[PDB]
DNA sequence: CCTTCTGGGGAATTTTAAACCGGCGATTTTGGGGAAAAAATAATCGGCCTTGACAGCTGCACAGTAAGAGAATTATGCAGTGCTGCCATAACCATGAGTGATAACACTGCGGCCAACT
């Protein structure tokens, strides 16, 4: 946590095999799945589409 | 002309079939303890499938508001000086109490002297 939140690595094998040596011995499926929520969330291709009431909604722009 | 046979009906009795209720023998069920197996849940492992990024880099422009940095100005608090009055302290004498001092013995610290090694 340490790693991911002042160091910024999110690479999944150098932080395994950093671990390694310090004694861990499993394997990478555990630190990926602990290591996914941290990761930024890839933003969504779905769009959701509204139709507003008439008389109630106006957009502006430049 | 008469006698005997037979048939119907009411009452008494007997037997067998059916239904209920109780008693007796058997299985089931509930509870607790111990062992074994199955399944569920969580964690860990390997690997396949798919795609993002790596391609010079990001600083600037405009919009509005607020903050702040520097300089000038103003307000105020401290300080300085003079004169007068009041309170504190200090100086002396007396008496009591505490501590520094003095005597004596014992133990320890420091300086002078002797010897051993290089
Ligand atoms: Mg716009």
């Amino acid at each position: 946590q340490k790693r991911m939140l002042e160091d910024g690595v999110f690479n999944s094998e150098k932080l395994f095999f950093e671990i390694r040596q310090q004694g861990y011995t499993g394997g990478k499926t555990i630190l990926k799945d602990y290591m996914k929520p941290f990761r930024e969330t890839a933003k969504k291709k779905y769009t959701v589409r509204y139709e507003t009431l008439p008389g109630e909604q106006m957009q502006v722009d430049w």
